């Protein structure tokens, strides 16, 4: 019955990335931290609006473009703190997805799980 | 009692690419393909010395090096296709790895299982 406040990366330790940023940012972001996703937030911590995979960044460097973090982000899977992790496992799964986005009761960014939170569970 | 060789990627389905191959090359394969880690061979495609992430491709042009397929590759986790996937899923999640190469019983190169595959059982 374990959720995902439970194994969630809080969001104190999250490293993320507002919408304004250049892509330039956004690849030492990534060297310097090693994470393949980082959250994309919009003014402020508590909203966010997509996600960043390193993959689209690095490929879009294809060739120099007028890209935006805004057009390579993508939608996040949103969930709940008391969302049992067998239950987002399989819908992560089915999505293809590695990273949710947990919020709290209010709606507001709590931290994130992605499948080695859950799997970190069993050994 | 689901074993690997029953969730595995075969070998024929299989992107890889010999270690002789340029790093610019292996950036084309990454491209068209999509993968994030492809297997790496020496001299015959039995012979996998070693896996490939986009990752550290992506990196190394850090700066324009004299960066090797050999200096960028880690050593994969080899498994029978006898082996269990309850088991395999653990021993991954220990080594913080996503991806398994399988053997025959010759000990040459039967298919690859990475944690998407085992996670695809359950729906
Ligand atoms: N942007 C991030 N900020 C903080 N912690 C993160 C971030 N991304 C992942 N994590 C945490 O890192 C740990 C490993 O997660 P995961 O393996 O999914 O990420 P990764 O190493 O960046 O990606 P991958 O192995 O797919 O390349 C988990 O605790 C996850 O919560
Ligand atoms: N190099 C490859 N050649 C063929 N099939 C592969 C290769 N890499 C992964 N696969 C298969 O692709 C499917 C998805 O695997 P997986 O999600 O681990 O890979 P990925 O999409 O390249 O990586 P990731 O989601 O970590 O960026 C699985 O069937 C896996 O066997
Ligand atoms: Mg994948
Ligand atoms: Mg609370
Ligand atoms: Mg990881
Ligand atoms: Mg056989």
């Amino acid at each position: 019955d374990t959720t995902a406040r439970e194994v969630m990366t809080p969001r104190v330790d999250v490293v993320m990335i507002e919408d304004t940023a250049t892509l330039e940012s956004a690849l030492a972001i990534f060297n310097e931290t090693g994470f393949s996703r980082i959250p994309v937030y919009h003014e402020r911590i508590d909203n966010i609006v997509g996600l960043l995979n390193v993959k689209d960044v690095f490929s879009a460097v294809r060739q120099q473009t007028s890209a935006t973090i805004r057009d390579l982000m993508y939608e996040p899977y949103f969930i709940p703190e008391s969302k049992k992790i067998d239950e987002l496992l399989k819908e992560l799964q089915v999505k293809k997805q590695h990273m949710a986005v947990v919020l709290d009761e209010y709606g507001s960014f709590a931290g994130i799980v992605t499948v080695e939170d859950m799997l970190e569970e069993l050994v």
